[PDB]
Parts: structure tokens; sequence; C-alpha cells
């Protein structure tokens, strides 16, 4: 039952292709009703890229640009798309980018996965699960 993943087969840009419960796991978030509907109405291209340990992972919707790097297993600050303020850190695990949010008690993941060329994206809080598939560009 042999598998490996290696963090850079998910370096590239990324098309979105595909999404499920995004705009309720939004809501779980807490992010307020138009950042939320408009989010939904976005076709964000996800772009990944690594320098050895250190990794980047950038949003791009038509009128915002929110970027976040790290190197892997160091906490971080983080500045949400939705201005939400967490203690970040990424890791790879179990094949799998794994971006874990803590934010007042609540918190949050968001595992990016390579998966036959798409990246599958799932977000997680409180039992509020999404998915997303992109493509790549
Ligand atoms: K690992």
């Amino acid at each position: 039952g042999s598998h490996m993943a290696s963090l850079k087969d998910l370096e590239g840009k990324w098309r979105l292709m595909e999404s499920h419960g995004f705009e309720e796991y939004m809501k779980e978030l807490g992010v307020g009703l138009a950042l939320r509907k408009m989010a939904a109405m976005a076709k964000p291209d996800c772009i990944i890229t690594c320098d050895g340990n250190n990794i980047t992972v950038k949003t791009e919707s038509t009128v915002k640009t929110t970027v976040f790097s790290c190197n892997l297993g160091e906490k971080f600050d983080e500045t949400t798309a939705d201005g939400r303020k967490t203690e970040t850190v990424c890791t790879f695990q179990d094949g799998a980018l794994v971006q874990h949010q803590q934010w007042d008690g609540k918190e949050s993941t968001i595992t990016r996965k390579l998966k036959d060329g798409k990246m599958i994206v799932e977000c997680v809080m409180n039992n509020a699960t999404c998915t997303r598939v992109y493509e790549k560009v």
C-alpha cells in the first residue's frame, strides 16, 4: 500500500475548478456576509512556491492579494483574507500541506494535497468542511 509525497509537487499555479461548502465554512469562520458571498464569486488562482524549508502560498483575486511565507513547522502570525489574525503553522504531513490556524479559542485547518495532477484543498472549522479543486494552470 505504498505512497510517497513531497512538498514540491504542489509547486505551480492552480486554477479553481470546483467547490463544495465554501460559503458555509466561511460562515463558520465568522466571515461577514459581503466578503462571504463576494469571496465565492471570485475564481482565484492559488500560487504555491518553495525555497527548501521555506514555503509561500499566494491567493490572487482580481481585486485582492493575500500572501504568507514560512519555514515549515515554525509558528508565524497570519493576516487571513478575511482579516482574522491567527498564529499559523505549516507542515507537510501524510503527503499534504497542512495549514493549522489558531485564533481566540477557535481554530481551523486547510490541507492541500496533489492527487492525479489536481490539487485538492479541504478546509475545516469546528465541523464545517469545504473542498475546492484546483487544476494546474
Ligand atoms: K513531513
